[PDB]
């Protein structure tokens, strides 16, 4: 159907380990677009052909204002190219990068965005297991929208793919090569409001050997400035133990959530 002559490609969106991702305009309707393009030689080296169509099936049926569209793919004798809802402000990444820390506000409407997002996609018993800042995109109203499934899955699971890039944001259970579930997208939930209040994540060590240590042992503290509202939600996502990690409805509910979103659940 689709083919590289449909499209006009522009600038450069950004990289990934996989991903080259650049603007596209479609020739013949004007559409507005991003293109993430994988190398086949790279895709067959790494072995993970299983992650992206997994990619392709789960993105693709998922449907939610605060998840981003996967429209379709094509691919040609050296490359698979991705066909995804263009986001026009940028990445969460970048924004942490500019103003250092987020306020109070900013941090509830993104975890009640990022909690809608992750409801809708655990009533269908689908876990993304890579959510994080550059993972996390923005729409032209500034909404939040959550990218990346190639490592996401059906729970219960277990692991058969070697652990590439960093540790920061896996839950215990997933390090340690256990099997896993819902859980641990909440895990991460609470590092990521930890990470958008004090400017890094809680258990960032100088390697990777130290970060594994923090990680299985749960060692944080908070600096003076995290208020008591929010120490108390980020304890409550950051327990040792998955199935004493509340449920999605308690974060979108909780006290300090409904009194700094600004957005609904
Ligand atoms: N739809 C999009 N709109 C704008 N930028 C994007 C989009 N998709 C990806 N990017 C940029 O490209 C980078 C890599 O995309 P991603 O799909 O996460 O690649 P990988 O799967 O290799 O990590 C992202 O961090 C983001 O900066
Ligand atoms: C060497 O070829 C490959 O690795 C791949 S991956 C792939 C697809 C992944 C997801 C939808 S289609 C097609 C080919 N041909
Ligand atoms: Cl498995
Ligand atoms: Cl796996
Ligand atoms: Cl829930
Ligand atoms: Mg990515
Ligand atoms: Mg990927």
């Amino acid at each position: 159907q689709w083919a590289l002559e449909d499209f006009e490609i522009g600038r450069p969106l950004g990289k990934g380990k996989f991903g080259n991702v650049y603007l596209a305009r479609e020739k013949q309707s004007k559409f507005i677009l991003a293109l993430k393009v994988l190398f086949k030689a790279q895709l067959e080296k790494a072995g993970v052909e299983h992650q992206l169509r997994r990619e392709v099936e789960i993105q693709s049926h998922l449907r939610h204002p605060n998840i981003l569209r996967l429209y379709g793919y094509f691919h040609d004798a050296t490359r698979v190219y991705l066909i995804l809802e263009y986001a026009p402000l940028g990445t969460v990444y970048r924004e942490l990068q500019k103003l250092s820390k987020f306020d109070e506000q900013r941090t509830a409407t993104y975890i009640t965005e990022l909690a809608n997002a992750l409801s809708y996609c655990h009533s269908k018993r689908v876990i993304h297991r890579d959510i994080k800042p550059e993972n996390l995109l923005l729409g032209s109203a500034g909404e939040l929208k959550i990218a990346d499934f190639g490592w996401s899955v059906h729970a219960p699971s277990s692991r058969r793919t070697t652990l590439a890039g960093t540790l920061d944001y896996l839950p215990p259970e997933m390090i340690e090569g256990r099997m896993h579930d819902e859980k641990v997208d909440l895990w991460s939930l609470g590092v990521l409001c930890y990470e958008f209040l004090v400017g890094k994540p809680p258990f960032e060590a100088n390697t990777y050997q130290e970060t594994y240590k923090r990680i299985s042992r749960v060692e944080f503290t908070f600096p003076d400035f995290v208020t008591e509202g929010a120490r108390d939600l980020i304890s409550r996502l950051l327990k040792h133990n998955p199935s004493q990690r509340p449920m999605l409805r308690e974060v979108l509910e909780h006290p300090w959530i409904t009194a700094n979103s600004s957005k609904p659940s």
